[PDB]
């Protein structure tokens, strides 16, 4: 009646006509709100280490349009979105496209999605020409799943990682100890959120806690152990960022740039920060636009171990989704393709 | 659902045939989940000091061949490979082969594995010549035995020292009392491991325990009681490095070589530096490459006591698999081979 009430980390609220539509079944004879939904926060969780909280769908929406979906964040919307009636969307280039499928709609939902929308009848000729497509159930669980990844400092807080610790407590209590002796609650906290900000995911944890337990004998600054971690996961981000192939292929600094950047570091009183010459930043910001080429799969920048943190932090504000990834973290035996060195 | 999951270590998934396959006893009705991987995890724990994790079988994979398998370590691939169809593995020579008249397939799963592939109907030919050959099962099993003994540190930590000096407290209870009141757990998990790193088995665990009883009253350095522990296994190492014979075949050092060598940074540091010359360092390793004939087992390299853990740690990135010891673990009586020192 009149006790509190804990504030809904993430609504969905749908439109009349997608509300009218959560209601059929996949050919698969799946539910959206019981399996799709489950499956893409299972998929999450086995993606970064996060366990991201349940979507509370409020259907029939009264400041809606029918075919329009919202997301919500601790009940503020976040971010709207439209669905074409009677379409489903592509990935497809602009030129392909040209092969008589009359849809051309361009609509960009958001950033990391697609835009090609095409005629729901197509279905068959997409299916013969090896063209994936998306229903438009599937285009709001790809917009939820985006949203969480580019949010994760959202859920991933003191309570979320005393939450995991605890459960590695069942099996590694000696390990939790040694690693609860040595960097308290909001620290480990902190270098988990440091983790995933960066999409290294924090899924191994025996493997995150057996490096920390190692380097936090010696080392306290939490940007230095996470540092550390993300070199205890040469094998992980190998694979992810090489994207499973037999070489990862990565864009690299003239040895110039590096030098200037270590050149720029602070005294640590507190911390070490980047003195970034104004006009330095920018001209690294402009050989990068000049150099990578944009993409469909984001770029790999790889640097040298003492100056990766600092490149990222430069170049997070114009290439937020670029990989910056050193020696000190890929196999010692990798194959490496060099794309381009920034000038 | 709501809840975490423990990552798994060791995953084997299967493609459809090599499923069907592991459904089937042996000729002497061994089984391959409930005997095979069971007896190398066993022999593996017998000849290194490590439990070996089980390991979770995934049978009809949907990224796999019917004839393909994958290793994944803690859910990352670790490594592919191929099984040809109908057929057993051999070490003989291909020329042999093909004058037996036996078409063979060449591949190699791992390295230092056979790679001879020879029809299974040639098994009575094979069985009355005395050619050794090993079924599919077989070779996945040489394969995860590979994967095992190259990923030891992977399955050696806190917690896991911490499973054996428990066990250890059963029957030795003052002397595990006595080691622990000196060394903190963490400490050991590093002694352990530094111990496996270099191939010295940790499975007697009397042995080691005692070394540090004895010596953990005077020297805190856990290298240095590391090196006092590998001296307390004199035994085991000259039975494993002269490979059971009545003398050890080994590489030496130049006496100038020692002595450039025992320059060496030896601060207040919990550990000691090295502190030799670049360009000296690319002398010695130029001259162990002119010097060491490589080998068809590895080659030993016998040093004075004060260098040996010193010269590991100068050669142990080119040089990974040389055992390097000192005359303080060899048995008096066991003959010393020297094959030409280093210039």
């Amino acid at each position: 009646p009149d006790d509190y009430s804990l504030t809904l980390p993430v609504i969905l609220e749908l439109g009349k006509d997608l509300s009218k539509l959560i209601q059929h079944k996949t050919k698969s004879g799946q539910s959206f709100v019981d399996d799709m939904i489950p499956k893409m926060r299972q998929a999450l969780y086995q993606d970064i280490g996060i366990r991201y909280p349940g979507i509370h769908v409020r259907t029939d929406s009264p400041s809606l349009e029918g075919y329009d979906y919202m997301i919500l964040l601790n009940e503020v919307p976040y971010v709207r979105g439209k669905i074409p009636p009677h379409h489903v969307l592509t990935n497809e280039v602009e030129d392909n496209l040209s092969r008589y499928n009359l849809p051309f709609i361009t609509y960009k939902n958001a950033a990391g999605l697609p835009s090609a929308w095409v005629s729901e009848d197509a279905k068959a000729i997409l299916e013969k020409a090896a063209i994936k497509y998306w229903t438009p159930l599937e285009v709001i669980i790809l917009h939820l799943s985006y949203f969480f990844h580019k949010s994760s400092q959202e859920f991933l807080g003191i309570q979320e990682v005393r939450s995991m610790i605890e459960f590695m407590e069942r099996s590694f209590p000696d390990l939790v100890k040694e690693v609860t002796r040595l960097i308290p609650l909001q620290k480990l906290t902190e270098i988990f959120k440091r983790l995933v900000q960066e999409q290294i995911s924090i899924k191994d944890l025996r493997t995150i806690l057996e490096s920390l337990s190692e380097w936090a004998q010696t080392e306290k600054d939490t940007v230095l152990l996470t540092e550390y971690v993300r070199s205890s996961l040469k094998l992980y981000i190998s694979f992810k960022f090489s994207q499973g192939q037999s070489a990862i292929s990565v864009y690299l600094l003239d040895p110039e740039i590096e030098e200037m950047i270590r050149g720029a570091i602070k005294q640590t009183s507190a911390g070490s920060y980047l003195a970034l010459d104004p006009d330095s930043v920018n001209l690294i910001l402009k050989s990068m636009r000049n150099t990578i080429t944009p993409t469909p799969q984001p770029p790999v920048l790889l640097t040298a171990i003492d100056v990766r943190r600092y490149v990222r932090k430069l170049i997070e504000t114009e290439f937020p989704d670029i990989a910056v990834i050193s020696y000190q973290e890929i196999l010692p035996e990798i194959r490496i393709q060099p794309l381009g060195r920034i000038q």
